[PDB]
C-alpha cells in the first residue's frame, strides 16, 4: 500500500552515525544525535504529502524521598556526583545539591495549573515553568 | 499545596545558557540544550517522588508532492542546500536530494504496521525502523 498515514515511533535505527559523518555533522553533535528517538507523523493526501519529525530522548530518572539524603550523578549535565538533601519549606520543595559547585541546588512549587522550578548555580539562576497537561 | 502529581510540560525557560555554563557544560552542548523543551512527569505518594524528564524539539517539518521537485534545507542535519525529488517506485517512496554531496536521498515504505526508511549519502546507508502508534 501507498498509504503511509499515522504516528510512526523509532524503534530501530542502525548507522547513523555513519551517516551523518558523511554529511560532515560535528563530533559533539552526533554524540547527542544518536542517542535521540524520533516520532514521525505523516499527514498524506494523495500525492501531497505533510510530514512532521520529533526528536527526543528519555532522561534524568529521579527517585527520592524528603529528607532523605541521596547520591545523585547529573548525568544529563556536568555527569558530577553530588549528595542531594530535599526538604519542605511551606509548600516548596527545596533541594541543596552538595559537590564542587557552590550554592548548587533547586526550588519547585505549585501555582495554579503551573509548576515553577527555579535552578541555581554560582549567581547563574534559572526559571523553569511547566504546564499541566 | 504539596501536591505535584501530574505531567508537565515545558512552555517557559529563562537562562537555561547561563545555568550550564557555570556547570561547565561545553559550548556545542549548550547550542542544542537551548533549544529543548522538557516534559516531566511526577509520580508522588506522600514524600515519596518518582520523576522522568524527557527533553525533545520539534524539527524538520517537510511538505512535498510527489513528482514536484522542490527546494530543501537540511536546518535539521548539515544545514545544505538541496533540490529534492520525491517519485514513487510501485510502493516504496523514493526521493532523490541533488547537491553538494553524491548518491543523496532516501527510500520509505510500508510492511505490516512498520514504516522502513533507509537513508543514503555517499557509501553510508542508514536503516530506520518505525511503530505505528
Amino acid at each position: 500500500t501507498r498509504d503511509q498515514n499515522g504516528t510512526w515511533e523509532m524503534e530501530s535505527n542502525e548507522n547513523f552515525e555513519g551517516y551523518m559523518k558523511a554529511l560532515d555533522i560535528d563530533f559533539a553533535t552526533r554524540k547527542i544525535a544518536v542517542r535521540l528517538t524520533q516520532t514521525k507523523v505523516i499527514d498524506q493526501d494523495g500525492d501531497n504529502f505533510k510530514t512532521k519529525t520529533t526528536s527526543t530522548f528519555r532522561n534524568y530518572d529521579v527517585d527520592f524521598t524528603v529528607g532523605v539524603e541521596f547520591d545523585e550523578y547529573t548525568k544529563s549535565l556536568d555527569n558530577r556526583h553530588v549528595k542531594a538533601l530535599v526538604t519542605w519549606e511551606g509548600d516548596v520543595l527545596v533541594c541543596v545539591q552538595k559537590g564542587e559547585k557552590e550554592n548548587r541546588g533547586w526550588k519547585q512549587w505549585i501555582e495554579g495549573d503551573k509548576l515553577y522550578l527555579e535552578l541555581t548555580c554560582g549567581d547563574q539562576v534559572c526559571r523553569q515553568v511547566f504546564k499541566k497537561k
